[PDB]
Parts: C-alpha cells; structure tokens; sequence
C-alpha cells in the first residue's frame, strides 16, 4: 500500500503520486471547461427562444422564480426544440406572473 | 405552476410535465452511454498495457488489491499513457505482491 493509503517516504512513491495528481488536474480541468460551454449555448439559446416573445433570458428567469417554477437551463433551453408549444406555456405563464397591475 | 411545484389537472401541466421527463430522460441516457464507452475504453488500454508485464486486466486488478492500492481504472489508464514508468512501478508492486513463496 503506498498509493491507496499511507504515504511511503519512498522513492518511488514520490513519483507515482505525482502521477496521480497529474491525472487527477487534467480530467478535473477537461470536466469544468466543457461544462461552461454548455451552460453558454444554454443560455445563448434560451435568450434567443424568448426574444419573439418580448423577453431576454435576464427577465424570462427572474420571471420564472415569482412563478414558482423550478426548472433547470438545461432542461429549459431542451424544451425550446423537442416541445416548441409546451415551451410557449411557461413563458405565458411568466409573463403573466410579471405583467400584472 | 404545472411545472416547478403543485401538480394543477391543467392542459398545461401534463404538457409540461411530459417535456420535462422527456428533457431528463434523454439527457440521462446519454450521460449514462458516454459514461460507457470510457468504461470500455480504459479496461481495453489497462489490459493491453499490463500485456508485455505478463498479466491481464483480471490479475492486474486482483492485485491492486492485494497490495492496498486505491486507484481508479480512469487514473490507470491515465497513468499509462502520461507517465509510463510511474505505471510500470505500480506493475511491479502488483506482481510481487501476487507471488507469495
């Protein structure tokens, strides 16, 4: 055991640590980096969705929390292409919770 | 709010409420699918690599264990290609551990 638990103060353990380490930086990095270009096409998309209707992604969400929706971007931004009228639903639904006086 | 909370016996909750379940069924079976591939991917580069030192993925993993060493076949597969003599220590501490008199 020297990679598992407890840390030899082994030569060769220094370097196979190291490699570990290593190993561990770059998939974490790869995972971050490709998780915020999809929350930019999320929000790039969304924004584009409501702009025929008179919104900007900024309102469509702070309309969406004074609704009691609770949706994610990703789940958002899926159902402006696979249910083009359900979507259209939530967004009356918003601008309902907003235009009221 | 036939989306967020409160299921309400509108038109515009099950509506609604299908795209969403729709959204989150297909965005879960390709998460698990590509989970799958990698998985193939790393036991096929692992097992290959453990070639030429005489022992295969089954034996390589017996003996990771044998020896107290806790490391993922994501790192493994890794370490093989990053720093092929880091790999070839944890190897080595494998097949002795293995032979046992």
């Amino acid at each position: 055991l020297a990679k598992g638990y407890r840390g030899q103060r082994s030569r060769s353990y220094r370097r196979a640590k190291e490699a570990v380490m290593r190993a561990l930086y770059y998939q974490y990095r790869d995972r971050k980096l490709r998780k915020r270009e999809f929350r930019r096409l999320w929000i790039a998309r969304i924004n584009a969705a409501v702009r025929a209707y008179g919104l900007n992604y900024s309102t469509f969400i702070n309309g969406l929390k004074k609704a009691g929706i609770e949706l994610d971007r990703k789940i958002l931004a899926d159902m402006a292409v696979r249910d083009p009228q359900a979507f259209e639903q939530v967004v009356n639904k918003v601008k309902e919770a907003l235009q009221v006086q």
